[PDB]
């Protein structure tokens, strides 16, 4: 099974055939693309708010426009799928998801409220992908960017009323049902250590410091229950590469951030007028990034490395978080570099994928966002910036959907691409609920 | 090779599975439906700035968040290309391209400056896939819901340094090199009667009115030649369906037009705050439309019957036009109506190719537009509308990327699908460029 190697401009932009990406007749490599074996393991790749606009935007600006992303471009089975929500109350479609009924969706099959994780338009649970997995016996990774308790990497092993709540605190307050204290499941965070998946990796330490209002470690910080619990506590680069086996027995939890891991780049917000006004700009590398904090790639590289030991299989979901809360701030730059952090991350899973050979390796996104690319002497009225693209030109990026600030998302249906057995059933139009199906039977989950 | 006969949610969107479009594992029924075969024929049908928003929006509002277009979306192989322009002067790429260089780059294989018809950057003609089919025996059509001279159906036929250059008249003054009186081809008008295909249908009448400056006709109007040169010419349903043959000698013409052909739906312009001040909009069909007037799925039907008596095989190239018009003029219900237009040729199209089985239709958009699906209690700066979707709940439109009135074109990648011989190209990534090599190739043309 082929991936694309190269699908960049072949060559002269300006000549006959040159902005081809294409060199030959596709048919005999899709047909080798084609297989119904069962997966053995699966790597999910979620990009923040990652749609079609921003992976265009990304690659323009990075690669050129004649670029080829050696990973986000190179699966070969693509297609669109839809992500609406439900109302609550009527229980018809809403047609602009968020990234907690989103995250639902594909990780029980089942369409719910905005806001909702791991239940129904009738607040009942339903088992998620992970768990399913975890029962099987398979190993199981939940890596991400942002904080753990946030809705994407959440929604794998919590079960609660309400996205936002975090910990104990917000629990009882917006989530009574699933407060602890009140005979419920517990918060997102105190859900998360009973999942006891083998491999977690994220930010999200700050709520680690809550205590427990109640159960056998009342009293004690969730970080003390984690230790308690026989967890592997890791904070920084260094120890996550010590790190030699990650099981059932000792599982292992890297807290990286109080909050969402530190930003690629560096860049100003998008203003108004700001590609007629300001000058174009060039993204810079954060400093604070730092060498002690893993990135995208290393954690999946780590996590690879570990979930590989179970003979059985396993589930890995990755998520390039900062993506849309770059693109919710109007910041192109730490947008478009979140985007390039997945595409690393998308190609250390597919190395693996390639020469494992029963690994299905899918990259999508939970919903799309507010970027569009626009020409750039546009007067457009919500925020703008010009960019100095790596073709040496200006591209200006536009996010006119919102007044109050945080540009929103939309309902737009985005690409799905994937590669290994069963990725045929992501080609055509899908939706969202279709891929916990498609992964639930590749995995021959039952 | 299998249409994809219903990808609608298979049952209650609000249970576990009920929002499925897929059934069972694609993998068999995508072998099935790659092929190197030639093909014998090609329909191209162009959504004028139809991404995926936009068939989206469409879906939602005509079939409903968990129907399915059975033209646009049961085509099975699915992909995403970039259809960047490049900036005259530096050759540098132009992230957001208008209809005239895109429409060049799918239709010749080289890449333009924004504004030009079949002219490279340095305004060298270059041979169209129209001219290409011609020449080898085929016999060609150009269908359009807009005015003849217009960007696209005008791309296959004329070869000028702007879209602008309507008639004589026009071409004098902006296109001094390519107007008949200085020695130059002529109009995008008078080219098209010399490229003389078998079939063209669409409006524009009203430059037919002009003079030629110069040339055997210099005097008549290009109404006149175009009789003097052998042309049927039709201006209704009634005589449009009284035609029987088409031909090199007896090439047809419909002229349904003075410009553009009717919007099939009328509704009211998005506004400021629309969504919050106005009530939600339902589209209402427009009266003016006419049994006189040939529907873009009738102009499709008719100039299939009359290709498909060339033994050698033939190229059509469809345009639901109106689409961007109304994206541009930000009125959702022209825009949607024009995508359920569409839909309906894409139908015709696809029952033709599926009996026939040596046709390969493909679907795709010019370029990206501005349209966005927001949440509907939006506070948005641009102009937005609500309007009443068939499921009986509220979608909110947004445009706001100009300020100008008219919504402004994106650059954002889109939706390329299709069906039959060589589908397979447009699977992954591709380039514009890459549909103009798949075409050739596919129709062995040499
Ligand atoms: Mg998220
Ligand atoms: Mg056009
Ligand atoms: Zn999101
Ligand atoms: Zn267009």
């Amino acid at each position: 099974m082929p991936v694309l190697e190269n699908r960049a401009a072949q060559g002269d932009i300006t000549a006959p055939g040159g902005a081809r990406r294409l060199t030959g007749d596709q048919t005999a490599a899709l047909r080798d693309s084609l297989s119904d074996k069962p997966a053995k393991n699966i790597i999910l790749l979620i990009g923040d708010g990652m749609g079609d606009s921003e992976i265009t935007a990304a690659r323009n600006y990075a690669e050129g426009a004649g670029g080829f992303f050696k990973g986000i471009d190179a699966l070969p089975l693509t297609g669109q799928y839809t992500h609406y929500a439900l109302n609550k109350k009527t229980g018809k479609p809403d047609y602009v998801t968020d990234s907690a009924a989103s995250a639902t969706a594909w990780s029980t099959g089942v369409k719910t409220y905005n806001g909702a994780l791991g239940v129904d338009i009738h607040e009942k649970d339903h088992p998620t992908i992970l768990e399913m997995a975890k029962a099987a016996g398979l190993a199981t990774g939940n890596v991400s960017t942002a904080e753990l308790q946030d809705a994407t990497p959440a929604a794998l092993v919590a079960h609660v009323t309400s996205r936002k709540c975090y910990g104990p605190s917000a629990t009882s307050e917006k989530c009574p049902g699933n407060a602890l204290e009140k005979g419920g499941k517990g918060s997102i965070t105190e859900q998360l250590l009973n999942a006891r998946a083998d491999v977690t990796l994220g930010g999200g330490a700050k709520t680690f410091a809550e205590t427990a209002t109640a159960g056998e470690w009342q009293g004690k910080t969730l970080r003390e229950q984690a230790q308690a619990r026989g967890y592997q506590l890791v904070s920084d680069a260094a120890s996550l590469n010590s790190v030699t086996e990650a099981n059932q027995q000792k599982p292992l939890l890297g807290l990286f951030a109080d909050g969402n891991m530190p930003v690629r780049w560096l860049g100003p917000k998008a203003t108004y007028h700001g590609n007629i006004d300001k000058p174009a700009v060039t993204c810079t590398p954060n400093p604070q990034r730092n060498d002690s904090v893993p990135t995208l790639a290393q954690m999946t590289d780590k996590a690879i490395e570990l979930l590989s030991k179970n003979e059985k299989g396993f589930f890995l979901q990755v998520e390039g978080a900062s993506i849309d809360k770059q693109d919710h701030a109007a910041n192109p730059c730490g947008q478009i570099g979140e985007t390039v952090d997945l595409d690393e991350a998308v190609q250390r899973a597919l190395e693996f994928a390639k020469k494992e050979g029963n690994t299905l390796v899918i990259v999508t996104a939970d919903h799309a966002h507010a970027s569009q690319i626009v020409a750039p002497d546009t007067k457009a009225p919500g925020l703008t910036q010009a960019l100095n693209t790596k073709d040496g030109a200006v591209m200006v990026m536009s996010y006119g959907n919102s007044e109050e600030d945080s540009q929103e998302n939309t309902g737009s249906q985005l690409r799905i691409a994937a590669y290994g057995p069963h990725a045929a059933n992501v080609v055509g139009l899908t939706d969202q609920t279709d891929l916990f199906y498609t992964m639930k039977a590749a995995l021959g989950l039952k």
